[PDB]
């Protein structure tokens, strides 16, 4: 069976099963005798995850010039910035349409400390590589890993066969890293149709039941939103950089049907980067940098799920947002996204971030925090859209990054 | 530079028994003669060198000779080994809490403490998924055994295949690669070498140490407990692992002078995880199994085939259960054999862990740790003399974990025959 | 320029602490300190572990084995130089004697099994130190073992490995050697925040304790480093020329181990030791070796008993000497980590840090400048380390005397 059409077919009939299984009352069977493998499979990933990333950049770094990987942080950046900032407009008109939480009717009244930023950058820099590896740190190991692969290519490149040869020996090892993970990314993927039926089976049935009221007609409006992201922006920007979209699509669906599931970026890297690499066809000097920097600050669902849940609570409170306040989120809901986690959730948590910047404190038992519990009620049914659509511009932002820089080998596009 | 350098002249293996059988009277003295807190104070922390030293090798030479090991072997294989080894630990589990239950009664250890008292899917689950390591760097690093078993099998089994490909680029990547396991697998097992020289001294202090504070409290029931446990033990080798040994074609009496480093050290360390780096050097050198083997077999039953801790936990349930008047029935006895076996699995390679498990066995049976009642006075009476019982069980924790390596290893043509001839 | 970045820092904090901007140098010049110090930081791990794998292949046990015993040799006695300093610098100063308090008139063992790691990855993603110096020196000399192996097949695994740890060093050093591009920058923010915070404090007995430190941790670098050094026929101008990328990154960071890619850097390139020498002195010179810091408890344990009118007696003036040096091995060379240290210092001799008495004021007046007195005293604590590396290397032969020629 097609193996590029299989894990849709666990994605569907996982959705089906908890869907019955949510709407007749057997979620508690799904927890304990389905939720397993889905974790099962996700643990699978998650081992992969540090050593893919730091071998693969390690080889990408050296395997590139410096002043390329420069040009492709520019390039990349300026990209994800503006991604973004088109994710919230997005959310915004998309929560007008459905008109979320006009009818949620709560009395509210009328009505900062904003994080370091600073802080949140020089953490980027990580003190000490080996724990940033144990802790899971991506951002510092994403450093560190350009950092050594750059000094890797200069010692190769010096007058001693003793030098040259120790260098070249340590890239090799990481070589010899990167190729294994990518195998075994390969190998798991064998699993994903059914730890993809496990984890949407699990969901379905939780919060299934949850998506019947306004909050339905919230559901109903984040992922519309999230679409216009795809069939507006990334289509119309990688129909024009000249990439069939739909050849793009099919191409990443692995990770995106993965990044849905498992409502981890960070936590869908590795199918993310084997699909940029077998089938984008991108080069580890590209994705091996891009594709675990996005998984954390490129978060173009995240950024759109604040934009429009953050319409919600305002209509729902009675102090519906100005214009002048819209042009406030856009700035703060791409930071929040920015500084979003790549793990199930951390978006909501993140939301309120953007809440305490338009003036609507979560004061515990007020009106807003009310509105903010009604959403983190769906926050899986949103999560799942979420993430997905923080990958897709991950694969989006490489192939199209990728095809700039001629480091995206046009074999792998052709319908034959 | 010092002034003095006389010692390290002896065989290690007979001398690492000198300082077992030493230790053992130095600590008995001053256990009935008072000088028990001397001993924890001026000789005690030679025994803890040599046990952090030991440990330090643990994590590099189970993920290098793992990842080189299973490299060095075919996946069809592999799994026909997990299922040889995974079948002989349990029925040797189960045959240990049989065997305890037996001696237990024959004993009838706690059947004269005279307490009296009243008449009166969910989770396993999960600690399989924890197999699974979710951070290696993190495994290594929090030193998890078994997820790191679980990363090494399947890394070195992706590296052979990246051996076999079209590429002079790939083959050789993933070539140097293993080497770098190989370079550090040799490195350990140099070191468990250097390190077995210190092994007379930290032997011997670990079991004057021991000796010192629980000696004296072995005089009493309890010492019917160390009469029993130690009987059981020995039977657990001499009847079960002798004639299972036999029945495969190895001289039983040839395996014990090949596992003693590995028997003595599991003995005085108490730690199973602990003894793993004599317990493969032992493997490889001595018994002459292949890390294609016991580079599996031996980090993996080191924690879920616990033969003595299975037996322990057999006796010593049968001493509380009789100790408040109730004494277990078969029926009960048959649950024990399920679940001591289960509790035994899951006993941590650590010293003492058999004991806190110990309350999972009574639990099971329907002896509860309820704070001041009879039953939590049972398993204190255990826990005051865990240490002399925690010995002799990880040695043969350990000593089942060489013959069941051994005897896998024969049956896959994978034991090299040249140390067993004379 | 790194020498330009601290005078002109100092004299930048001093002037904001000044006007009360020390605050705006918080915000706005601090973090430059702070990403040159995390850039140092995240190098001193591999760097540490690699070329001490490295440089223990790359030398005989027995060797190593004399560089300890004649390193540590070296590392006590110049320790115990240091307090008879301080105390003759604190003495001659008479520090803190206007201070006028009345006051009332009437686990070593397991921090030497804790050098033996149990598990070299925790220690390695815990920052331990000393365990990784313990691991790549028990695995160093495994590794030239093998790579002097009948096999043909053990020589290029042993040697494959050892290669990791070369390829690895090899660009750890030229890290250390891009990140102190930056260091002009970060020398001078880290002295501009800290002349901020604490300049304004150095006015009082405070300002004579500064002057007294000061004084001392100099004569332990122009006399006993100078007076060794030329005895062993190393040029000290010539040494402190090449010593000063690390002295100053030692003084500004206040951390010796954060100092330590500098130091090692500056022990290759500038000094000329081999690997075999300064990858095992240097980093256990790191902790142990704190000429700086028992120079600083000789003088303030000597401010505090003045300033309480019961001053040290002869008796216990030489019970500092003997417990300055161990509170000096005890210190963590973190910023800080020396007045943590000194209230041991403090009990040795009887000054108890029950709360609110008279002592415990004269360690809080002290506490108000540590990181005036902290910067020079991280200065002379990887100073000494150099000295040392250099002065033993020489003995072994394992130093290159073509650098100190022109
Ligand atoms: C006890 C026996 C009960 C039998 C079933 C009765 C339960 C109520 C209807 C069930 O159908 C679901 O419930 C919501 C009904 O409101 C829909 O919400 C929403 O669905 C879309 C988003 O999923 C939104 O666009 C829609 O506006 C909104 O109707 C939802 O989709 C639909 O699947
Ligand atoms: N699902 C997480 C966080 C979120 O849901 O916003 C991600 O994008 O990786
Ligand atoms: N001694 C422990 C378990 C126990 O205490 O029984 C081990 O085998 O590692
Ligand atoms: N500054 C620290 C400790 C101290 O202040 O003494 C060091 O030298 O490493
Ligand atoms: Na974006
Ligand atoms: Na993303
Ligand atoms: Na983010
Ligand atoms: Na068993
Ligand atoms: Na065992
Ligand atoms: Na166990
Ligand atoms: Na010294
Ligand atoms: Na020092
Ligand atoms: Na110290």
């Amino acid at each position: 069976y097609p193996v590029l059409w299989k894990i849709l077919w666990g994605l569907v009939l996982g959705a089906v099963f908890g869907l019955i299984a949510g709407h007749f009352g057997y979620a508690g069977a799904v927890k304990t005798y389905i939720k397993p493998f889905g974790d099962l499979f996700v643990r699978l990933l998650k081992m992969l995850v540090m050593p893919i990333v730091l071998a693969s950049l390690v080889v990408g770094a050296a395997s590139i010039s410096p002043a390329r990987l420069g040009r492709v942080g520019v390039k990349i950046v300026v990209y994800y910035l503006a991604t973004s900032a088109m994710a919230v407009f997005f959310g915004l008109i998309v929560g007008r349409l459905f008109n979320v939480g006009a009818n949620v009717n709560l009395g509210s009244g009328t009505g900062a400390q904003p994080p370091s930023l600073v802080q949140t950058l020089l953490n980027i820099v990580p003190t000490n590589p080996f724990a940033s590896l144990a802790k899971g740190e991506v951002l510092p190991v994403i450093f560190f890993a350009i950092i050594l692969g750059i000094a890797i290519t200069y010692l190769m490149n010096r007058n001693e066969e003793r030098v040259r040869k120790s260098a070249e020996t340590l890239l090799r090892v990481f070589d010899g890293l990167a190729e294994a993970m990518y195998l075994i990314v390969g190998g798991v993927m064998q699993y994903a149709p059914i730890g993809v039926f496990a984890l949407i089976a699990y969901v379905m049935a939780e919060q299934g039941v949850r998506v019947v009221g306004p909050l339905a007609k919230v559901v109903g409006a984040v992922y519309t939103g999230l679409f216009l992201q795809i069939v507006i922006t990334y289509f119309i920007l990688l129909k024009v950089f000249g990439i069939d979209p739909i050849k793009f699509i099919r191409k990443a669906k692995d990770a995106m049907i993965t990044a849905f599931v498992t409502r981890s970026s960070s936590g869908t890297l590795p199918v993310t980067m084997r699909v940029a690499e077998e089938e984008m066809g991108v080069d580890k000097g590209i994705f091996s940098f891009t594709l675990p920097l996005g998984a954390t600050i490129n978060m173009d669902g995240t950024a759109l799920y604040q934009g429009v849940t953050v319409l919600f609570v305002a209509n729902a409170i009675g102090h519906p947002l100005t214009l002048g306040q819209q042009l406030v989120v856009v700035l703060t809901a791409v930071l929040a996204s920015i500084g979003t986690a790549g793990v199930p959730g951390a978006g909501a948590i993140m939301l309120a971030m953007v809440l305490q910047s338009v003036g609507l404190d979560l004061t515990p038992g007020s009106p807003v925090a009310l509105a903010y519990a009604m959403i983190l009620g769906i926050d899986a049914i949103l999560d799942m859209g979420r993430t997905m659509v923080n990958v897709t511009g991950d694969l989006a932002g490489t192939v199209i990054v990728a095809k700039t820089e001629k480091e995206l080998d046009e074999s792998k596009w052709i319908s034959h």
